[PDB]
């Protein structure tokens, strides 16, 4: 089943909208679950998510207005326990992320905060950062591309698709991970 992963949109303070071509791709009836790293940073974006899928999970980013969100959550999809944290908490760094994965005890750790996507396996655990769906600025960070992640999870397989707005086109990369 389809899981949309995104965050760090920073609407409306740093950006006003998802790129149009992202909005074109994202339509209701497809996605089963949305895991959101946070920094929406308002209700207007939260409602947008809820149009895409009923099952929305968000964690609290450092700039979110809605303060009822838990800072960290574990969600189970299929055979996968998934950790979710915005990531501003990581004092960095691959070592730090591995400490959270261990803390959580999950098969997949999702975090945000860097505004740059990642998807890789490390010690047989899987680590995803969808980057920033709007390509929002971040501190003085440099080459920032709008991105989001779609995972398809089925039994002990997840295949992860990263959608990137590069120049004016969407590029997709695919990473496979098997729960060992």
């Amino acid at each position: 089943m389809l899981v949309l992963v995104l965050g760090d949109l920073h609407i409306p303070h740093r950006c006003n909208s998802l790129p149009a071509k992202f909005k074109k791709l994202l339509v209701p009836g497809k996605i089963q679950h949305i895991l959101c790293t946070g920094n929406l940073c308002t209700k207007e974006s939260y409602d947008y998510l809820k149009t895409l899928a009923g099952d929305v999970h968000i964690v609290r980013g450092d700039f979110d207005e809605n303060l009822n969100y838990p800072e960290q959550k574990v969600v189970t999809v299929g055979q996968f326990k998934i950790g979710l944290i915005h990531g501003h908490q990581v004092i960095p760094d691959m070592a730090s992320l591995a400490l959270l994965q261990r803390q959580f005890d999950v098969d997949i750790l999702i975090s945000g905060h860097t505004h740059k996507f990642e998807a890789f396996e490390h010690e047989n655990k899987f680590y995803i950062n969808p980057g920033s769906a709007t390509g929002a600025y971040n501190a003085l960070e440099t080459n920032i591309i709008p991105s989001f992640v779609l995972m398809d999870i089925q039994a002990s397989t997840v295949v992860t698709y990263v959608y990137q707005l590069i120049g004016d086109d969407v590029k997709v990369e695919r990473i496979e991970y098997k729960k060992p």
